[PDB]
């Protein structure tokens, strides 16, 4: 499944809804650290709504959890994730996911 | 530290406030999941204060973190349960624990 790792709390009381769209930041890193993908680079946060299975279930579940403004550290499993397949050129098979992930607001 | 894999939601709004005492049904696994004690298996729910360094820190950390009705699985690192000094038949040195958690209430 997820594992949810608090880094930095948040508000402890404003958490992510069905039908919100939740903002945050990430990073992207193997198991093994390298990292694959950041917005904190570009500059621009992501957003998807929560219930609307846009993102990958290790996503779904592990931000729910967080709360307004707080920083975890999301360890996904292959089968929350990508799979034995994984993802074309970026994410390897049964690759074990860890993201810094940084609610920042929800609207 | 402490990692929490959520099994079942919680109602999301009532946490425990440090100062109230938390009734659990945990199931204290080691990191093979073999099993060393279970309050289910003797049907007493545990209470704990929380505040009052009388459990792991891990315990103090991640019932923290959980609302009333929610089912999670802490896992915690060494440094935060019994650490280095093992206690033979029990649990060795440095371990990683496993605790099945359930909230039943605040009181
Ligand atoms: C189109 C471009 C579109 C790009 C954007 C909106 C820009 C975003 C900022 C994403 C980033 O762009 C730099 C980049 O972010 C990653 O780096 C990443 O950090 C990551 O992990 N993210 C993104 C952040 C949220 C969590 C997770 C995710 O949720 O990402 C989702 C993801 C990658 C899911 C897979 C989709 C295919 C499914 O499989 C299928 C589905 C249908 C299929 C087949 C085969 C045939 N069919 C249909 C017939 C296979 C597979 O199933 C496990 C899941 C993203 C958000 C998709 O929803 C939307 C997109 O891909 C991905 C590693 C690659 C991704 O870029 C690509
Ligand atoms: C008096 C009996 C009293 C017994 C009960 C009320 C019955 C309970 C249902 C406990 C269970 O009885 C089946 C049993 O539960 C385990 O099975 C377990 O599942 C477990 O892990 N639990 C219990 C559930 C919450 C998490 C954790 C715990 O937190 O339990 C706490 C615990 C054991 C904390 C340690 C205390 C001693 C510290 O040691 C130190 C540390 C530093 C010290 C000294 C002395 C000097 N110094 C300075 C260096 C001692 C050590 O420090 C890391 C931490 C428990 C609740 C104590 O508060 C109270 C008790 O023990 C333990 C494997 C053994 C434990 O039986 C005991
Ligand atoms: C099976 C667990 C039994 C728990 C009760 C006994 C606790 O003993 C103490 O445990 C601490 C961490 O293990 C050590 O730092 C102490 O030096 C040691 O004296």
């Amino acid at each position: 499944g997820v594992q949810v790792e608090t880094i930095s709390p948040g508000d402890g009381r404003t958490f992510p809804k069905r039908g919100q769209t939740c903002v945050v930041h990430y990073t992207g890193m193997l198991e093994d650290g390298k990292k694959f993908d950041s917005s904190r680079d570009r500059n621009k946060p992501f957003k998807f709504m929560l219930g609307k299975q846009e993102v990958i279930r290790g996503w779904e579940e592990g931000v729910a959890q967080m709360s307004v403004g707080q920083r975890a550290k999301l360890t996904i499993s292959p089968d929350y994730a990508y799979g034995a397949t994984g993802h074309p050129g970026i994410i390897p098979p049964h690759a074990t996911l860890v993201f810094d992930v940084e609610l920042l607001k929800l609207e």
